[PDB]
């Protein structure tokens, strides 16, 4: 029920090796690593979870890491998206100096 | 090679139903149009065309139709997307005081 | 009443020397007024008395601003088509964000 | 030289009245200032000599700005994360477009 999925709006194609890690927020309110993985050729991110419990997560997208590996400056250290969950995608479309995140619930 | 993606910002959803109008820019510099059709429940609109030679296109959105028909008054008549041929799908991100679009090509 | 600032996502700053066109419907498109960013990434003074109710486009030269810079982006030029002071008259700033495949535009209205 | 500017694109409006919350990364996260957005959307005057480099986060109370207004969002918050002043002294402009299940951020530093 969770999908990442990420593009690129320098080159205009999928943002692809992207590390995602997702974390739950614990009872004491530190966040405990829950599943990660990269965007495929694709940009996308599937099969992060089944688990998907009512709760808060948080999305760190390593968006540093990828424009570090295209020979681009960033501002970044990553985009972190924090929702409680209640079919998720969690887009992000990728600039150096800016980002944008939407939530696809279907 | 040309397909068109929207999304709904404030509805976190594919935007469904929304016109979109394809032209081609004639040697007079008038817009020809070239195809037309509506996003499907998936917010995606294929099979424009096959015909796509190099030439300059544009690409018209109807959000202002689609803000209607929800009830939320919008700002822009449409949001249109003109660029040189040189597989294209052009996404758009909708908000009613604000659009993003983006060139996926691969 | 109608400013245009735009930013490069690329460099986090003012995109500078963008040109900038607006046209007036009147069905055809009236050219309205014509400018260019400054340093700080806006355009001022495009008019005044002179700006009544109407649908207005803004053309954004985001190709030869990425040209410029040795990048061959997706566009040709970001344009905004909007009806202006419908309800009496408004301040209008009309903002777009470039990036080499992908643009966004915000119009801030008070 | 930190300025936090918060805009609603559903009403094409300043955001006014959103809390921000600043830390730095101490590998804790500080509390470093915090406020709230005016009638112009912007935070001003949240530090000075204090602003040395190291990772900052910005965190923008979204949800509540939306649950005032009758709108159940999708996000928490928007939190910006970023190292700053690593090559000398800089204005940073941390600005964020919201919409209740989509957000931008964009630095614009100079």
């Amino acid at each position: 029920p969770l999908m990442v999925k990420v593009l690129d709006a320098v080159r205009g194609s999928p943002a692809i090796n992207v590390a995602v890690h997702v974390f739950r927020k614990a009872a004491d309110d530190t966040w405990e690593p829950f599943a990660s993985g990269k965007t495929s050729e694709s940009g996308e991110l599937h099969g992060l979870t089944t688990e998907f419990v009512e709760g808060i997560y948080k999305v760190e997208i390593d968006t540093k890491s990828y424009w570090k590996a295209l020979g681009i400056s960033p501002f970044h250290e990553h985009a972190e998206v924090v929702f409680t969950a209640n079919r998720y995608t969690i887009a992000a479309l990728l600039s150096p100096y800016s980002y944008s995140t939407t939530a696809v619930v279907t």
